[PDB]
């Protein structure tokens, strides 16, 4: 069961391959492929807002529908990526089989929103200010190998927020869900949206793998700072929601749900096969 259309593997942080050493997606591209899917990735820019990421996108898939001759693309995104393959599917629905929405901050992150306030100097407990900043160097810096200036990730954080995510949403609003917390519709403009969540729990004689990955120390820090109390870390639950849920409830951090950091996870779920499932689905709906 291979997909009629290629996988195309989408995120919004372009260098990642080149500074951490590493691909984002950390063993998809190859577990895809051993299983016979013809398979892509587009690195989008971080800085830059989720329209541009959007017109980086269409670049990328014209590009590679010319070469395929193969009419459609089915998407697979990260956090960011969905809004940019959104953009595509709303702009060109016939070039676009599916959007696959993983852990995709469909309706803003309330972390970036907390950020943005700490950036502006509101009255916000010292107590916060300091899980935020600690939490965003532990990461930037288990990446990169510096913490950076906290102004470094203004430019990319900023295009996360509630405020902009819903900009965004009342121009493309394919397959968002109608009511609070709900699903979309499947197929919208002949195109097939799917969405994929996780959020932290605390279960049983984890986490694992994930005691070794300090962004899981700090996902859990961060998960204690929203109003909603299911999260991955970085964006609530509900505002993950987008097209037809298929699941929602692993137990894992939002980096977790792209195998990070280099395969540690909790509870030694294999995340790959989440995404090889998923091809074979695609493939069966004739996709
Ligand atoms: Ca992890
Ligand atoms: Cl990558």
């Amino acid at each position: 069961m291979s997909t009629k259309y290629p996988i195309v593997l989408v995120h919004g942080l372009a260098g990642f391959s080149e500074i951490v050493g590493f691909p984002y997606f950390y063993g998809i591209a190859d577990a895809l492929t051993q299983d016979g899917h013809q398979v892509f990735t587009a690195s989008l820019s971080a800085f830059n807002s989720n329209e541009v990421r959007g017109k980086q996108l269409w670049q990328f898939v014209q590009t590679i529908l010319q070469e395929t001759q193969t009419k459609k693309v089915n998407f697979i995104g990260h956090s960011q990526g969905p809004l940019a393959c959104r953009y595509v599917a709303a702009n060109y629905p016939d070039s676009v089989a599916s959007v696959t929405s993983i852990n995709g901050v469909n309706h803003g992150s309330e972390i970036a929103d907390l950020y943005r306030r700490i950036i502006r100097k509101d009255s916000i407990p010292e107590y916060i200010v300091e899980k935020v900043l600690n939490a965003f160097g532990t990461i930037i810096s288990t990446f990169s190998g510096h913490r950076g200036d906290p102004q470094d990730a203004i430019a990319a954080l900023e295009s996360l927020t509630t405020e902009q995510v819903t900009e965004f949403n009342n121009k493309y609003p394919q397959a968002l869900p109608k009511t609070p917390c709900g699903e979309g519709d499947e197929i919208v403009n002949g195109v097939h949206y799917y969405c994929f969540g996780s959020y932290i729990q605390e279960l049983i004689a984890g986490e694992n793998g994930n005691l070794l990955d300090p962004t899981h120390a700090a996902m859990r820090v961060l998960n204690t700072l929203f109003t909603e109390k299911q999260n991955d870390g970085l964006v609530g639950r509900c505002s993950m929601r987008l097209g037809k849920l298929i699941k929602d409830d692993y137990a894992q951090d939002h980096f977790d749900m792209v195998n990070q950091v280099a395969g540690l996870v909790s509870y030694n779920e294999n995340i790959v096969a989440i995404y090889t499932l998923h091809a074979k689905y695609l493939a069966s709906k004739q996709l």
